[PDB]
């Protein structure tokens, strides 16, 4: 007969499940925590970088505007060179 | 025999494990997925960045190669100057 | 004697600890992957901390020469009139 120290030992295997699940939701929640943390950090970075780019945006455009103004002055410099060329030949 | 309830206390524990397993696999199969987003999303991030710098590197390129013909036209300008600045002093006056 | 059913419980316990095991791999290896994510965000933050350094030092530079350039701009359209200016003295 006996067999009764059987009861406990069924008893005690639940607590090891219930440890072991325990540790279960434990290694998730940093986990998903851990996932929160880079999304977090992702999309911060994300907003930084659109200020970074909009600032390097618009020193691109002032920068290349002038570029494009300083052609016109080569051209008015140059159309003023073609009349003083000329006129140095009209006499010494 | 004096506690036969026992027999159905297991079986109750026994459901509550599975239903608590059963979360577990729903909690990866989220984080799987979850993770597969992320990786994808920090993939897009890179190839768009590199992008987005090797444009703004082309027109540096093309900007300062201008500036740099640009200041040959005005040395060889500033030279043409000169040179007829010292014939004036060659003239009658 | 109910000894059929004091081994079944047994197998089930198995049974968990299978599912357990494996929950232990998954989550080894997401681990693994975050790890992974991190560091390839770390490494991004920095690479953009160079190239952004690099691009605007050019902006920069760039646009210091072109605040000299314009100077010699002007120096070169005052010599135009000075020039010119000269040759109106020859007919006078």
């Amino acid at each position: 007969e006996g067999l009764k120290e059987f009861l406990q030992q069924t008893d005690d295997r639940f607590h090891e499940m219930h440890v072991a699940l325990a540790q279960k939701d434990q290694e998730i929640a940093f986990l998903r925590s851990m996932l929160g943390k880079l999304s977090e950090k992702i999309d911060q970075l994300e907003k930084s970088l659109e200020l970074k780019f909009d600032v390097l945006d618009e020193n691109q455009s002032k920068l290349s505007e002038d570029l494009m103004e300083f052609r016109r002055d080569a051209s008015m410099l140059n159309d003023e060179l073609s009349h003083i060329n000329a006129r140095l030949n009209m006499g010494i």
